[PDB]
């Protein structure tokens, strides 16, 4: 308790001395309270006019229009320590898993050089804006690294000072840029050297990208077994138990020297002990500790979520296969079987799973999995939108399975070659493209974000009619040579000024390991759509008056935007479409 966290606590206490008080009406139970000090201040979702002007029919679809307008009583719930039988299975699996992830990997500290190169190309590392201003500035200053160094040597002694979380079904936990570095130095390797690639982790999909996920599920489907299950966990970050945080820490048994200690520090002092600063209108800043839950770097979170989820799902598989009988206690002769299962078939069982953070698809050996819930529910990994003890509804077709907000279509090119293409409700896709995050955007920046979306649609969602059209319109309405932008950057191959037909060929034909014939496609008309009825089901306006008026007169919308932007150099991309071709 207060020995490990109190130092950090005292330091803030003293900086806001003229304000301190123990508020006798503090709304926490599960969060350990400490006090309050005076503040007064807060970003909301602005509309992108380049994208909106070029998608007029949607100005009247509420599912689209509402997306641009607008539980903290779930971060304040407490998870129950698992049984002795559960806690044993988790610890055995974590060991075997970590060793497997490390069989062909070397843990290693990430560097200041690598950290600087991250910041000098916009990758949301979650910092605060105060002694400097932006991320860029502070990295180029030497004083910073003297503060970073103090804390680094502090960590080598097992004490912490400036590493405090800032809260703001999502809960974002911004840290000050220094503690970010040190979190990155120790654990960045997990991300940077791809510990959860599919090659390496067998269940994982890090670095895979939306044009592979579909092919991966279809490969999974090919295994002999039961239904594909895809259970969403209810508030996964909040259901991370202290035993989870401890099994994750077992990565350090793979380390040495300076590293092993620094890794051990981050886990000990920031992950398995926490300190956080939250707003409250009655306006103040409450300083609260808790020992468990997730509250890390958005990246490390991903890797450790994937790891613990991989673990849960091997175990739930075990309960289905009847490897263990009860979670109340493991017999010694049950350990020998649990251990031998992992060694005999564990790798094969990882290959029946596609896991991306809190998100999974399991094709288990049979449908006993569906009702194997004791370990799952006892680990705290309790299922969303279904009763605790009601068995899992599982999917019979891989083209129906939800995965990373998407579903995946099989789609036969006019030449017999097979595309597996990502997809989701068109109102969702068009709604996101109509939205920008932040203040002080120029028409040029707004235009270049519009372009980023258009090029994604062209690469990923070319098979949806409204999107190939809106995409050609946007790319026509925005100067040909202006570069796509994005303030919060998976593989993102649409971020480029290259010919989008050339990028398509490289991605879907040339580099696509599931495509044997490498015959490049010569024009967009060779590139097919979903069925017209399939397009409507996935939220197309094809067949409506308004949609046809829009298509008819598209060149008039394109010019409207061109007129606002100015006398630049523009290309007409609509003659790539059969119907705008004479
Ligand atoms: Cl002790 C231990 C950890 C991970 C994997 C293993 N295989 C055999 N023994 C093992
Ligand atoms: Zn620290
Ligand atoms: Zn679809």
């Amino acid at each position: 308790n207060l020995d490990i966290i109190g130092k950090r606590i005292e330091k803030i206490k003293q900086e806001h001395e003229t304000s301190w008080h123990y508020d006798q009406d503090h709304p926490y139970k599960t969060w350990a309270y400490h006090g309050s000090y005076e503040t007064k201040q807060t970003a909301s979702s602005m509309v992108n006019g380049v994208v909106r002007l070029l998608t007029k029919p949607w100005d009247i679809i509420p599912m689209v229009t509402q997306m641009a307008m607008t539980f903290k009583e779930k971060v304040d719930t407490r998870t129950q320590e698992p049984k002795e039988g559960t806690k044993k299975l988790m610890k055995i699996t974590a060991e075997w898993l970590w060793k497997e992830l490390g069989k062909k990997k070397t843990p290693r500290m990430c560097t200041r050089e690598e950290f600087t190169r991250k910041v000098r190309s916009n990758a949301a590392l979650g910092a605060i804006f105060n002694k400097w201003k932006s991320a860029r500035e502070a990295v180029e200053d030497s004083g910073f690294w003297e503060l970073v160094d103090k804390e680094r040597n502090l960590h080598l002694e097992g004490k912490c000072e400036t590493c405090v979380y800032n809260m703001m079904s999502r809960a974002i936990w911004y840290m000050w840029l220094g503690a970010r570095f040190l979190e990155f130095e120790a654990l960045g390797f997990l991300n940077e050297d791809h510990w959860f690639s599919r090659e390496n982790s067998l269940s994982g999909v890090e670095g895979e990208g939306l044009h592979k996920l579909g092919y991966i599920l279809r490969d999974v489907s090919k295994k002999e077994g039961g239904a594909m299950y895809a259970d969403d966990t209810a508030g996964w970050d909040t259901r991370i138990t202290l035993e989870d945080l401890k099994n994750e820490e077992m990565v350090t048994n793979h380390m040495e020297g300076e590293h092993k200690k620094l890794a051990e520090a981050i886990f000990k002092l920031t992950y398995q002990n926490k300190v956080v600063r939250v707003q409250r209108p009655t306006t103040v800043m409450d300083i609260i500790s808790r020992r468990d839950q997730r509250g890390s770097g958005q990246v490390v979170t991903y890797g450790l979520n994937t790891f613990t989820n991989m673990e849960a799902q091997l175990i739930r598989q075990m309960e289905g296969e009847g490897v263990f009988k009860s979670i109340q206690h493991l017999t010694v002769t049950e350990e020998i079987a649990v251990k031998n299962w992992l060694v005999r078939v564990g790798r094969e069982r990882l290959s029946r799973m596609a896991i991306s953070g809190d998100d999974c698809v399991v094709k288990p050996l049979d449908d006993r999995f569906a009702s194997a819930l004791t370990a799952l529910n006892d680990m705290g990994k309790v299922r969303k939108d279904i009763q605790q003890w009601e068995p899992s509804r599982g999917w019979n077709d891989w083209t129906q399975v939800p995965f990373c907000s998407h579903h995946f279509h099989e789609l036969i090119m006019k030449d017999g070659r097979v595309l597996v293409v990502p997809c989701r409700n068109q109102d969702e896709l068009i709604g996101r493209a109509r939205i920008s995050q932040g203040a002080g955007w120029s028409l040029r920046e707004t235009a270049c974000l519009g372009k980023s979306y258009a090029q994604m649609w062209s690469l990923m969602y070319f098979h949806r009619r409204d999107l190939r059209l809106a995409a050609n319109a946007i790319c026509s309405a925005v100067p040909s040579h202006w570069v796509p932008t994005s303030r919060t950057t998976a593989t993102h191959e649409w971020m480029t000024t290259e010919d989008m037909l050339t990028v398509w060929n490289r991605v879907w034909i040339q580099e696509n390991p599931w495509m044997e014939d490498k015959t490049p496609v010569e024009s967009w008309e060779e590139i097919p759509y979903l069925g017209k009825r399939e397009d409507q089901w996935c939220g197309s306006l094809i067949g409506l008056t308004s949609r046809a008026t829009w298509a008819k007169n598209i060149q008039t919308a394109i010019n409207q935007v061109r007129s606002l932007i100015g006398n630049e150099e523009y290309t007409d991309y609509m003659p790539s479409m059969k119907r705008f071709r004479r």
